[PDB]
């Protein structure tokens, strides 16, 4: 298992324009368009991201390409934040991949914002951030997404994705 799959799992995989859970347009895996309210909005930026007229639809690669962009990015946004940075350069490869995907899907000002539950997990206190990160909006909205992170981070396995 690696970052990729885990977020594949995550996030599935949608050729046309959809709303995500927050209602936003997305397309591929997990990639926001916009959150604008305007579907023509939203084509737009996609067409302006693919490089191509494609009325809404892309293929598989297309969205592949989006996702390996997406996934560099949020890495190299992660060794870029002085508040991220220490911590995922203190974690082991599984739960760097945990903090990859919680940036994947809230950003990083949306993660710098669990503060107390970052300096739990560079502690290496793993029951006790797992509890804090639980407390959250997150947790709240999407809670089975949630609990594969957070058990990611808690146990150092892969197993909630098995
Ligand atoms: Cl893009
Ligand atoms: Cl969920």
């Amino acid at each position: 298992m690696n970052i990729f799959e885990m977020l594949r799992i995550d996030e599935g995989l949608r050729l046309k324009i959809y709303k995500d859970t927050e209602g936003y347009y997305t397309i591929g895996i997990g990639h926001l368009l916009t959150k604008s309210p305007s579907l023509n909005a939203a084509k737009s930026e996609l067409d302006k991201a693919i490089g191509r007229n494609t009325n809404g639809v892309i293929t598989k690669d297309e969205a592949e390409k989006l996702f390996n962009q997406d996934v560099d990015a949020a890495v190299r946004g992660i060794l870029r934040n002085a508040k991220l940075k220490p911590v995922y350069d203190s974690l082991d490869a599984v739960r760097r991949a945990a903090l990859i995907n919680m940036v994947f899907q809230m950003g990083e000002t949306g993660v710098a914002g669990f503060a107390n539950s970052l300096a739990m997990l560079q502690q290496k206190r793993w029951d006790e951030a797992a509890v804090n990160l639980a407390k959250s909006r997150w947790y709240n909205q999407t809670p089975n997404r949630a609990k594969r992170v957070i058990t990611t981070f808690r146990t150092g396995t892969w197993d909630a994705y098995k």
